[PDB]
């Protein structure tokens, strides 16, 4: 059972030099920022089917169905705030799931992204292996820390805990 200071520890202690704007975190998962958001034509490349946007809202990534528009993919939004009193993991099951059965179509690429692609949808990202994948959080951590630096606010990892918890039992 971790504390919170182990996991930002773990947070910090593993962190490369720099950020890139979109990363594969697990097979076909990718962790992007809002601009991988826009950049349609990555998308492409990549053959992203699903954009989860955990930034969504006309306050905030103002993406939406509409910017996809003759793009063929499945869209998304959801309407967070990167505060660590916003209840996010109100979130976390029907965006696993989300996930999950896109990443059971075969063609099926998902990305997930924020503002800065570290917090909130880094945090949906990793309740998405512990619930799925069978991972707890400090595992989901490390796999996805590996190809990308990420950093849930603590009110998101008190989030994570919890779930890490009901998970544990």
């Amino acid at each position: 059972p971790p504390t919170l200071a182990s996991l930002q520890r773990l947070l910090w202690v593993r962190q490369a030099a720099t950020l890139n704007h979109i990363d594969e975190v697990w097979p076909s998962l990718f962790l992007g920022d809002a601009y991988a958001a826009r950049d349609k034509s990555k998308l492409i490349q990549l053959g992203i089917t699903h954009v989860v946007n955990a930034a969504a809202g006309k306050f905030q990534v103002d993406t939406g169905a509409k910017f996809y528009r003759g793009m063929s993919l499945e869209y998304y939004g959801i309407e967070a705030d990167d505060n660590p009193f916003f209840d996010l993991s109100v979130y976390f099951l029907p965006v696993a799931r989300y996930i999950r059965a896109a990443l059971s179509v075969p063609q099926g690429r998902v990305l997930v992204h924020c503002a800065m692609g570290v917090s909130r949808s880094a945090t949906l990202v990793l309740a998405f292996l512990m619930i799925y994948e069978n991972m707890t959080l400090v595992e989901a951590i490390q796999t996805v820390q590996a190809h990308r630096n990420i950093c849930p606010n603590s009110g998101f990892l008190r989030q994570l805990q919890v779930l890490d918890n009901r998970l544990g039992r």
